[PDB]
């Protein structure tokens, strides 16, 4: 039974869709489902999605709230939709995709994956669930993840962290760490060797390495000359410079963090969706520097001081392609004289 | 299973709410449910009430769809809910309830009328529909009615016609005459002699006497004439005057029916609900006479003159009490020397 | 007392705002105002303008439920606010002006006319209601309407017709016929000579003049030799051309009329207002020949074989001023060899 | 004067609904209650309820803005509706009880609670307000509180902390210790010897106990061995595990507190109402352990330990009822060879 | 080019509306501005305006994102619109005048600033666009800012804060000193000498003087004796009392931070503004202390000592006029036998 009140009746008696049977009331009001407890309405959903408010509910109480790739790692490998699971967005508040393939019959493009309106399409498998690994390996065109090896086919080794119910975490208690594979028109793809983001916060930001420690913990000076950084415009690309009424360089997110723990910013996320490079409107409550347009990559500093002293400073102004999360990410970089003055993903 | 996919599916394969098996897909916006018809979302219910727009569709899936008594006469004798049914009314476009007794879980107070909330409502008991005959017998309120005899309890005859999906009519190959019963405090109660109002409209009025074919025949002066209605202010009180600013008498249906045929006017129905009498804002067209409260009454021209010529005219002003559609409606006279100079109901 | 719940009362009870003491309870919903009557919401009012739900309800109740002049010759006169009153646009559903003169709290720009923020502003004044011709002569910018003469002013006779309650009507029981003055920058202004148009409506249009009449019933070649209109195109300007895929002529409304007891056609008001020529998407059901913009002007066929008897057939193609309504409408003229080919309105 | 416009003038001037003469300028927009202060538009309430906008707004101006029952206490009282004032749920942001007793005429089933439509209900009374003892005396059903002794009725003492303007807080300058009586059917009945949870929150948790800031600084061993807590599975039930992907125990506030003060986690409120015992969705941040229904009650740990203590251990499963705040509540125990195994409430 | 697509392109593209070319598929939801971003729909703006979501989408769009003057300066010195640019109200979410100049055709009321319209209006000028301080010259009421002199006009100094992005700072990479200047009826007025609030906030108070120092770091008798503050009542207009259950004093945004820091409590901002003087509802978490009206402006320590010792204490009670932020505020001042009894804004 596919209901309205099933699907509210296990929202309330489990937290989402576990497929239990039984009804509650349901009243829905202009975006919002409520339901009656002890006789007063309380609110369970509400829609922020741009579907149906009852269709947007029974597709969030039918996420998938197991940890799963983050959305952006599925938006760079072309997922278009996933199988018998709805990926749930939660910086949108929203699913990650805008058709399912059995889940609920007001976005269901079809039953199975095996069915021909799939097979253009990237679907997403998950090898957790019985028996899609042979539907990756008859699908067409997909996407699988899996957390151990799969005979005859070579994996990719995929981020640490994953998302779970909304949060970020490399898993201890869980595996996060999942094998990729990919197949384009029934072949088998190479996916290339990446870096991936760290998907850190602001706020609750974190080093993961003797780097990051250092680079939070050493002053400016004192951390560019314990790596031999100088030449590479470190104070400008990662620290930032607020000297100006336009803010320079802090491109990292690293370097966010050391001055939002120096000195609070404002952050306008104008674009609110997972990207490997975000863009903000930051606006630096200190000293009054801002800049409209700011991309900022999460990137283990580790992996990106590796990334810039591989490039010769040879040329004054280029274009790098670097493999990040299976995309390639376009840096900005101006060098002068064998020596980096700008270098800014897009 | 009481869903909302279930009852779209009975909407949509009878009509309204047949207690089928099966589910269709809904979406739900702004106030409005739709379904998914060969790809393309088809309106199947808009919320006109002050419901939840899912709880509304239910409960008019659920409406009765037999003769039932006009909301007016259920309003006039007190009812506060039926019994395992929806009376839907249609000029509201709306329940005519707010609670239910197993029908909706939203709106539900009871799941059967012998529950204990339900003994000091006045339950609306419908006899052709087996062992509610027996639920009035131990109701402690309420109003019964039949399409024939009960055993112990003096009938009192209704109205000859009754609504069936919104449309008042006098059965022919249907029964909408019915017996009603009232019991108040655990005793049966005398239902007053009454009148009944005709439930007529404008536009399409007929004729039902042949006294009211006269009157729509018949000039003013020559049908006063022939059914010796001098003193009575028949002119002014029925046919209404439009000579002035302010528009005169027109207190009877069959007047506005004459004049509409004879011309134009434009009727406001400031409260659009159903009552014995109308209150209007009535603008005529031709002269531009106009009045903001207009009080109109659908009696039956005969039962209306006898009603006239029962009152001595010997008082200058006085408020006379008519019991109508088993309630007292308020008529306030004013006489001149013997003869009606107004009479209008309030 | 200005309240929501008294101004329910006073529509309640009175169909409008009359100023009466009391208060109904009041529930406001997703765009409609709905009063508790007998225990069930009953609405009261919805809201089709883009003022907030509330606002526009107030508005509503207090409209101008007298005669007043219709919508579109206040605009041709530049009127930009009413002094004390809400004129109702009933085509629109909406107050006639974006702001009031002591009205409501929320749309109010000033109490009374005599303030200085009203003094930039043509403001109408209604010569019915006491004390406004004072105010009229004392105000900068103003039209007033009266229904008698005004000392010292030289009045300018208006039209026929005037709306009541929406209702478009030439008044016998009530005064219709208004003299206008007009005063801009502190000095009376002469208002020019000017034709009217009849606002009548394609379904019920009933002719005014012995002209119209032969119109209505003499054909088209019976019409044209009777009145001697050979030469001015009548066929295709008045009558209307239907043999091609787009729509020829019929750019006045009795020739719409004379078409539509011939056989139905579409018409679309893409722009649902009051205006002196309005433009429509007409579609002949019988040959479908359809025209985007077609120009309609409702004027009488005297009138406006008046005005085309006084244009000289000399210019190939030319545009005319004739002053309709008191305001300038340019009708585009193409003439071939001292007859008339096209004549429209704009 | 009962008004929208009276409304706003009270919550502009005052904060909440005082009883004061005055109107402002009102404007309601989609859910949204606003007033125009200098000129603009400044939002005053958004309706989070499923009543009417005007509606909620009025009962949240005249909610009780003194020291009040938590309204987990007045719900397993019993409490259907408050006499003469509004208990606002801040939790659900919405009236506590559906009706009212002489506040709102949307939505007064009564004004007063002597009524008989108020006898089958639950009343609530306060005996801060003047005479609502009496009416409590001749009450047929009801809850009544009291900052004092009654006489002839013998008191129970309630929970120390009350609620003021959704501030749960034990009060200094003003008392929240109430005791309470009860009457059912005309009968005073005896309220049961009851626990009470302490209400507090997990951010901003604080020891109330010796034993609880042993439990917040001692270590999980050094603190079972301090209070002999051995056998009693305190390392699951209280401390909670996260080695396991399924998240355990952690069953009372205290040690989600210690947890979160070790590490964020994220608790999902999925019936975001006031209750003793909640459900939440918990992801564990650090390992990714999680649990979709978790049970959370907030005693005292001194009064669980009493309780845990209580308990025979010689039955392997069982259901244990505790009242606790006035209400049983079932404990699910699974005992193994005299040492608890599991102890979680439901 | 002027339309919600490209508005969108530059909110995408560049943060705010930069006026680039280009445009992107745009979604209107219930009051939400959506754009498809890799084939999801993301959220780009939310309406919590009483305008139409797209004008206030635009408006927004056109935000001034240089450092202005904060809301509460330009509604004292009686500013009516801006020229050419939109000041956004980031406390009340919306455009922080009703009209516009040459911003949106939905809400302009002129083009130009110079037009006809616009002359009663008081202008703002800003004078670091260029043009702009030659069109204050012109102007018949506006009031002009420039971060520098302007020849013939004498400057006033203002606030050294002000407000970028809808941080309050003051600036150090970018200016935030504006010279003011007035004029009225054509005639440049001389703004008096006036004190200035901090705008400083309570979870992130910081002093400013040594005063402030001190006062968050000595004790009451220490802080009091130390500035031989005695007999100004100090210990409750600064400090607060909570004893009683009405909440005393607490007059001073530095005194809730003191507090703050000491123990939480509740503030309800009833009419969410941007003022000199905010009125709050305070509920004190500590001891339950509370007070539905509380008066709380933010001047420097320094500045209102100065203020309280200026003040003869030999009137009983009185009302002190205090120019602060352009504007009069009036302190009530109650006195007894020479010492401070009350004294507190309105």
């Amino acid at each position: 039974e596919m209901s309205l009140e099933n699907v509210a009746f296990n929202v309330v008696n489990k937290g989402h869709f576990d497929g239990q049977q039984g009804e509650v009331p349901v009243s829905i009001i202009n975006n919002t489902v409520y339901t009656k407890v002890d006789g007063v309405d309380v609110e369970l959903f509400e829609n922020k999605t741009t579907l149906p408010v009852n269709v947007a509910f029974e597709l969030w109480a039918k996420r998938n709230i197991k940890p799963v790739p983050e959305v952006k790692i599925l938006n760079n490998l072309g997922v278009d939709i996933a199988a018998n699971t709805v990926i749930w967005d939660y910086k949108r508040d929203a699913p990650a995709h805008i058709s399912t393939i059995g889940v609920c019959s007001m976005t269901d493009i079809a039953k199975k994956p095996t069915e021909t309106i799939c097979a253009p399409l990237t679907v997403f498998f998950d090898g957790r669930v019985d028996g899609q690994v042979d539907l990756f390996r008859n699908a067409r065109n997909g996407v699988l993840i899996t957390e151990g090896s799969v005979k005859g086919l070579q994996p990719s080794v995929g981020p640490k962290q994953a998302s779970l119910n909304g949060v970020t975490l490399i898993g201890e208690a869980v595996k996060t760490q999942f094998n990729y594979y990919k197949k384009v028109d029934g072949v088998v793809q190479q996916l290339p060797e990446t870096y991936f983001t760290q998907s850190r916060n602001l706020q609750e930001f974190k080093p993961r390495s003797q780097m990051e420690i250092d680079f939070l913990e050493l002053a400016m000076d004192e951390f560019i000359e314990r790596y031999k950084l100088e030449g590479y415009a470190f104070e400008h690309i990662v620290y930032g410079d607020f000297s100006h009424s336009q803010l320079g360089g802090l491109h990292l997110l690293i370097g966010l963090a050391k001055r939002f723990k120096e000195s609070p910013f404002e952050l306008e996320d104008f674009i609110p969706m997972d990207s490997t490079v975000k863009n903000y409107f930051i606006t630096d409550a200190q000293t009054g520097s801002s800049k409209c347009v700011c991309s900022v990559i999460d990137l283990l500093l580790d992996d990106f001081v590796e990334i810039i002293k591989s490039q010769d400073l040879s040329v004054v102004s280029k274009v790098v392609k670097v493999t990040i999360d299976y995309t390639e990410i376009s840096f900005m970089l101006w060098c002068k004289d064998g020596h980096v003055e700008t270098f800014y993903p897009k």
